[PDB]
């Protein structure tokens, strides 16, 4: 098997400190870290793989990166860049401690071991908080390779900073970092058709260049090789602002000015056939501390602090209470309106999504609405003893015993309130949906990035498309 | 047709007060509490769980201690109720604090069949890790006392303004958790008994005999009629107050110095006694660990982050971490006889390890020499090691060497005792006892402000707890 | 894996780095500690050079400690230093300040005790103005003794002084380090100049440091104790302490040191060959006693205290002035004619304090083994107050020396001491120069009396128990 | 037959105070035969002559600040002139002619001390002679600053005249206070100009001063203008040490030097060792003092740990094998060097250019190549001479000493060690950002001793001034 452009990179790192001779020295302290993680996987493809990979975001994270696949341009690069370091001994030290950050971070925060949490080395328990777990898993099941880079910045720099105060300041940095990652992520994907690359946005970001904002660049050092200035990562609002106006403002590229134009972008695509993972983390952001809606019987407004909350790593995590179903049945099935068939994407757009238990599937599965809406009334009881009253109270018998379903009800708003819906449901009334859901989503997700589009509506508002 | 509750008995008089005036929102408050109760079947689940919710009401808003029987419950309503005959906001932040306490039994405490926990009223940001593993401990434990001060500290953080109010609020209700179960664990810990810990708490609602400066927790004074507010206050107050009830020679709590502690923890079969503070107790302790250098089969704190289940989702967590003998529970051959002596030897925490539970067909009662291997190749970092170590082994075990290299994970106290040569006696697990109370102690400490001190016998009286 | 033996310290450097599990290490305390120890370490070649100067920094730092005589073999040394680590494994900030002790007694043997090849003395951390005169002094002379044993309480006032916070705190124990040095050097000088051998004056050090049968209420010096566990703080104190320890191990009835009254110490002193006994400390009171002395007008041979600043030698540049003021022997050392045969009636009369002078080095060419007669010229011409004089001296007499009267005259300088034997016209004996080494031991003690707080009798004869260091 | 000096002729004029009968008087034999003492030292001649003019001279400074002219019939008076003022009292024509011991006692102990003999404050301890008075001493003597004498011995006429114990000891400190500020004024002064711009003009105004900036009067012992009212002392704490601040730093003063960017451009322009190697030396000593190599400008320092490196003190002053100047471009064009350095003949002797190095080193360094002298500066500078031999061996070079002698002149000398990391050609624009740097950190070092606290404002308010 061919030798990976990591064990090419130790004879280097060896040349490199004289003679400790090592391992006394650092990098082997570091540098025996980075073999930790790598050790993990089996001789072969694997091990080729995840050194690569390992990297590529390594190049994104010293300089905006962009290093390819191929090995022998990766034997460079680790060479180009550590000759920069040549001379002195701290510098190749911090640059050594910014590739075991990198391992350190894909192995336990991104992609933890067999059966370990997620975690951040160096870092306490509480830096691990809900929504950074929540971001991470959320992240990772899109499989956003290209968030590491920015990531592991923040983390880096939370570690090597000094106890207390100053970690702390960091901790915190980094999660306001996770978050505007995130938000940015979602908002953009969720307003285009493809991935519309939104990794070369990040790369922008770190390397610099076309800031929309003052900022500069993120990574650990310039890509053209010498120093007059210092490079900050500064999240506040560098990387929250920088983000914020790369969606959002006409300069920018990405191409969402409003929130009218935000709505008519998402409400048009098939969120769940993009992407099932981002249509997820909408309707947990949506339907989070919800209530039916007293006047529109279909809808939901948002309702008491705690009341319904899902919008959490628990949630993210649980597909057994809250898996993602389709209110209009995928195909063509009777008791339904034909309305919803014109289109093959129409099924697939947000307001035609509810999260309900995933074993009550076998219940749901291609029935008549008539069935459905009791079902789901049943399934959004408070006790059990209400489902069960909806259930015998019904005429119908469903796939599974009265018993079982009554055992799978829970309070949730969402599914209460289609249940009391009297009026037949048409793709005029899952748009209306798709608008409520979009926007209670926009509504949590907007102080993540610190956005605050135009709700002109209409009136000041030009419904613009990318 | 069943006889009526003395929550029932209460409505008629929270209406000739209302008083008319579904017209009151008073109704609101009452209509959330009996939605609460609704939840519960005609019979003796209604009527249990309405006595249940009285009896903390009355530690909450007194000090009272009420009964289980019903007509002594129809007669606190109407004594404490009338005591707001006279103000109209006054009848309203009692009705509220019945709100409260029925918002936090049903929803924070005893969430209903699918739900997660919650704070009524605070946003999921307050429902932070440490609140969750708290709650989730305190109530496997059975710990309702708990209840009556818990709610206090939730009604202000709800009644609390927007903002900076809230928030201050929220922060001092996570404080006091933590105060409350370590607090808790302390005690339980050391004692062979329940050795009446609610009698504790009780006092400290009234309070009396508080042995810092500070009054009551409930609502409202126990004897009726004011001439001061009521303190309602942690960041010392509850915080003091307990870490002196558990430390101090004036206080009950017979726990003066570490050595003591260590003494009387060491101990008592911790497992038998209560297995939820047993589970608590070693998270406590292998929460960020490393197998020791210098003591094979022992463990050292470690990087921060390295290896954390001190977590709710460790809490939650049977799967991967169940308690686990490690000399057991009966009489086995592979085994040193010296364990046996004593019935309780085998309970007490420095036998116990956390493993994933499934593994259990393959180390139930087999000789040391082979859980030796069992517990290596569990702890290993990757399933190949895991695989290189039970393979390397001569032992053909229950389960496929494929099956328990997937059960491998990253577990120091586990790997720990797989490289320990010497063979294991009692005094061993004493040892191991020690290092394990130490940790725990040391991650709890903070939690009650605790610093108790260890001279390593350093002008140090073994104290035992006094008849 | 290379040849010959590791040493204590790498053996050392494993456990170092085992008892920080959670950070670094890098960032680690220790290894910016650690990493200034092997800094001096390096500074010794592989082999004996670097075994012999890592179990020396080895055994200092056992003293300092705790006040532990550590053995030379290695064994010993890689457990002593196991046992005393351990002891700091639960805290922090103990297996901190425990390897800053570790680093400040390599700073200072190598800085402060044997600098490196071109450089000056320094106490790292602390400025310039802190290697006072006298500093300078002490240090350059216990050196020279080889009393390697004071390294030990010294790291100890140096280390307080580093680790105090700036401005008050550390000039306090800045000029604290002053007066403990001198103690030291004044204790040390006394002890030594009463005694034939060295009279395990080591063994005092060490008990000061455990301490240990202290005479005074005083504890230990060392930073921590022997016995393993803590009831009670530790003080390194120097002048409220350490003079008074000291003073009373030397002058008490109580103590080892037999010195009890002036009468004792000048009868002792008077006795002994102190030049073949030890150069260096011979040296060291010819100085104490020459600085700022001038020629008695009553007694010929003889001279007493002057004007301040007449005639100062005392000092540093006094000290570092082999040139200027090389020890010389008034009695030639072996017998020789032109001089009294009483002086080799004891081979040790000639090396006793009263027929020691100080002179210029140069000179030895035309001093050397030649009869009083002449040596009278020579040193009246050598402490001439201008060259003028020393050729008026020097062509005065008959004599024609080994060197020009224009190269002798360029020597000359002012000192008393030579002035005044060069008046003489009664014949040197024996019992002169016992006068003179009476009048010089003085001298000396009231130079260094006030470094240790000492105040003998000189009541004496009224009630002078003249005692011996024995019985 | 040589003309006898204005000294002698003051004898006869002394004794009439005694005048024929006492001691005769006893207390000014004393202080006679002392000030005899000192001049007896002196070969009859030009010698005499020269010393006892020059004694008279400082004298007069330091008792009325008169500058008296060297001419012998115009010093046979004034020492008349003003004994005569003293006819009266018996105990001031007594403190008058122990001033006159004094300043005999100063010139030949402490400033030009005999032969071999030590510095020395006659009457004061050794104590006093601190390394500080030991060191500006020195180098007011190697400047030849003779007019500092007399204020000189204004402070130490007072620390031997006051009572034992607290009067003496406070005196004395204020002496090295007063020889810091002096020495410093003199430093900041010199480095700033072209030539002496007369200084001497200003310490005399001192003196007798006159168009002082502060309210302080005269710092000589009695008024010129002979009468009294009023008492004549100054405590230098405040007011030479704030008087000869101002004469430097102000407007209103002669000192053309009112920020630190003027400083800096004054003496980064001058060809300093070749106005005074002395003042040259000086400098440096002070900017090297406890520096460590900087690591973002490679041949550059910056201040370190103190005590790491020391040089400024008097045995860094006399250290003149360990710590010669030596240039860093050669004093003459040579191959292997950028001619730019030889535009102008001055440019080679500015502070930026000048290192301490061994001076044995010099058969090794002298005009080579400065890709040979980068080596042997790293050499030099090493921690051990294992490292010099390392440094000197890896290199491909043969240098006119052995490796073997190099090594052992080896010293841990930063500013060394920091030339020989530069990697980067060597040209006057970087001797002129050296210039910058060696000058600020030896203004950092001789502030304090003047009280000085030039505004750093530049860029903020640059200025900046000229002198004149």
């Amino acid at each position: 098997e061919p030798l990976t452009a990591f064990e090419t990179f130790l004879p280097r790192v060896v040349m490199a400190e004289k003679i400790q001779d090592y391992q006394d020295s650092d990098a082997h302290e570091y540098m025996k870290a980075v073999q930790g993680y790598l050790d993990r996987f089996a001789v072969g493809d694997r091990l080729q793989n995840a050194t690569r990979d390992l990297l590529v975001t390594f190049a994104l994270a010293e300089t905006g990166e962009k290093l390819s696949k191929r090995l022998p341009d990766q034997r460079v690069y680790m060479r180009d860049t550590f000759e920069r370091h040549k001379d002195s001994a701290d510098d190749r030290s911090a640059y050594l401690r910014h590739l075991r950050d990198t391992a350190a971070f894909i192995g336990n925060a991104w992609e933890p071991a067999n059966n370990s949490p997620r975690a951040l080395p160096g870092l306490e328990a509480s830096a691990m908080t809900d929504t950074v777990k929540l971001c991470l898993a959320f992240l990772n099941s899109l499989k956003h390779t290209i968030a590491i880079a920015p990531l592991v910045r923040f983390y880096s720099e939370a570690v090597h900073a000094d106890e207390g105060e100053a970690r702390e300041k960091r901790v915190a940095e980094f999660e306001k970092a996770i978050k505007a990652i995130t938000a940015f992520t979602v908002f953009w994907r969720a307003t285009r058709r493809g991935t519309g690359n939104i990794d070369s946005q990040y790369r922008a970001v770190m390397a610099g260049a076309d800031s929309l904002t003052g900022i500069g660049p993120l990574a650990r050092q310039w890509a053209e090789p010498d120093a007059t200035k210092p490079d900050p990562d500064v999240d506040a609002e560098a990387l929250k602002k920088e983000l914020a106006a790369r969606l959002s403002d006409p300069k920018g590229k990405g191409g969402v000015p409003n929130l009218a134009s935000f709505l008519a972008d998402a409400s048009a695509l098939p969120l769940y056939k993009i992407s099932p993972p981002l249509a997820r983390f909408l309707l947990l952001a949506a339907y989070h501390d919800t209530i039916e809606d007293p006047d529109n019987p279909g809808l939901i407004v948002q309702g008491k602090a705690g009341v319904a909350s899902c919008f959490t790593a628990d949630g993210w995590e649980d597909d057994t209470h809250l898996t993602i179903e389709h209110i209009a049945p995928q195909s063509a099935t009777s008791g339904w309106d034909a309305e919803f068939y014109s289109d093959k994407e129409t099924v697939h757009k947000l307001g035609n999504l509810v999260l309900a238990p995933g074993a009550a599937n076998a219940s749901l599965s291609s029935r008549p609405w008539t069935e459905k809406k009791v079902l789901y009334a049943a399934l959004g009881a408070s006790t059990a003893d209400d489902a069960k009253s909806i259930l015998n109270s019904s005429g119908f018998t469903f796939a599974q015993t009265t018993e079982d379903l009554a055992a799978m009800s829970r309070y949730l708003p969402h599914l209460r309130a289609l249940g009391q819906r009297e009026d037949e449901l048409d793709p005029a009334f899952m748009d209306q949906r798709a608008d409520v859901l979009l926007r209670l989503a926009y509504t949590r997700l907007k102080g993540w990035l610190g956005l605050e589009l135009s709700d002109s509506s209409s009136d000041p508002v030009v419904k613009v498309d990318d």
